[PDB]
C-alpha cells in the first residue's frame, strides 16, 4: 500500500493532494492517506516525526504536501513524481 501524507482539503486546501488521491485510486494502487493536520489549528506531532525522521528533515519548514511513499518503502516525494511513477 502507498503513503500518501497530506492534508484533508475540507480543513486544507491541498489540490495536489487530492490529484495523488484521484491517481492512485485511478491505477486501482491501495493506499493509505495520513492526514497531519486532522482538525484546523491542531497538528498531529507524531505524524509529522514520523514524516520528517523519514525525509531525514529537521524542520517541517519548508516541506512541501503530499509526500508519497512507495508500497516498497521508498520515497517518491510530491504529486509531478508520483505521476512520473506510472509512466
Amino acid at each position: 500500500m502507498f503513503k500518501v501524507y497530506g492534508y484533508d482539503s475540507n480543513i486544507h486546501k491541498c489540490v495536489y493532494c487530492d490529484n495523488a488521491k484521484r491517481l492512485l485510486t485511478v491505477k486501482k494502487q491501495p493506499f493509505e492517506f495520513i492526514n497531519i493536520m486532522p482538525e484546523k489549528g491542531v497538528f498531529d506531532d507524531e505524524k509529522i516525526a514520523e514524516l520528517l525522521t523519514k525525509l531525514g528533515r529537521d524542520t517541517q519548514i519548508g516541506l512541501t504536501m503530499p509526500q508519497v511513499f512507495a508500497p516498497d518503502g521508498s520515497h517518491i516525494g510530491g504529486f509531478d513524481q508520483l505521476r512520473e511513477y506510472f509512466k
